[PDB]
């Protein structure tokens, strides 16, 4: 896998964000995670966390996996990095996202995120509280 550039356009919620990628606006859906909807318990906290992480970053990157790069809704499917730190992993590690939507051939960082989930659950953080 390879990191590619992108620039924040707008935070949307815990697991979607609008980025400019190859000079075009795109909505991205974070691979391998599920945040609560804003509507839902810890939804606003997940959204805030993503937003702060992305907005505070000097450099956003996107990293596609080996399989499909867009979903059925035309969202890009990627791992997103903020100043080299994976947003997908960070949400999971803080108990603000569950590992979810693990489809074969876009699951390169599954075990990394599962480990983060186990640590969050051990610490009874947020969703695991
Ligand atoms: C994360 C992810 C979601 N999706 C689709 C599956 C779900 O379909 P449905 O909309 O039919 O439920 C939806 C979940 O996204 P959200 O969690 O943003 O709603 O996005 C993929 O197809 N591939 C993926 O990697
Ligand atoms: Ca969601």
């Amino acid at each position: 896998l390879h990191k590619e550039p992108a620039t924040l356009i707008k935070a949307i919620d815990g697991d979607t964000v609008k980025l400019m990628y190859k000079g075009q606006p795109m909505t991205f859906r974070l691979l391998l995670v599920d945040t609560p909807e804003f509507n839902e318990k810890y939804g606003p906290e997940a959204s805030a966390f993503e937003k702060k992480m992305e907005e505070n970053a000097k450099k956003i990157e996107v990293e596609f996996d080996k399989g499909q790069r867009t979903d059925k809704y035309g969202r890009g499917l990627a791992y997103i990095y903020a100043d080299g730190k994976m947003v997908n992993e960070a949400l999971v590690r803080q108990g603000l996202a569950k590992v979810a939507y693990v489809y074969k051939g876009n699951n390169t960082h599954e075990q990394l995120l599962r480990k983060a989930e186990a640590q969050a659950k051990k610490e009874k953080l947020n969703i695991w509280s």
